[PDB]
């Protein structure tokens, strides 16, 4: 499913991402916008033959198993297909693991290049307090 902006903000906030590891809700919404356009079914192949899955484009090289990424690790202990559900619970739990891994949200290349240092508050303007 394709989330609305405020719909996704409310879901991310309900699952505890607002200021998780110090990253305000606008950072997560912005990241989702540029990784997936808010589309839980988004899949994109990386040059190394891994694939990124879901609303936060979680990568099969380290975090989920898709059975076709040699050397895969599956640190979130999930099939990558579970990251495409209309329920973002698995994506958010896995994102908590990723962002705690030491490098913060720089793990999401699109966040580093398109959200970092920008007015991310704009991404939650209109959601309900």
């Amino acid at each position: 499913k394709v989330f609305g902006r405020c719909e996704l903000a409310a879901a991310m906030k309900r699952h505890g991402l607002d200021n998780y590891r110090g990253y305000s809700l606008g950072n997560w919404v912005c990241a989702a916008k540029f990784e997936s356009n808010f589309n839980t079914q988004a899949t994109n192949r990386n040059t190394d033959g891994s694939t990124d899955y879901g609303i936060l484009q979680i990568n099969s090289r380290w975090w989920c198993n898709d059975g076709r990424t040699p050397g895969s690790r599956n640190l979130c202990n999930i099939p990558c297909s579970a990251l495409l559900s209309s329920d973002i619970t698995a994506s958010v739990n896995c994102a908590k693991k990723i962002v705690s891994d030491g490098n913060g949200m720089n793990a999401w290349v699109a966040w580093r290049n398109r959200c970092k240092g920008t007015d991310v508050q704009a991404w939650i303007r209109g959601c309900r307090l």
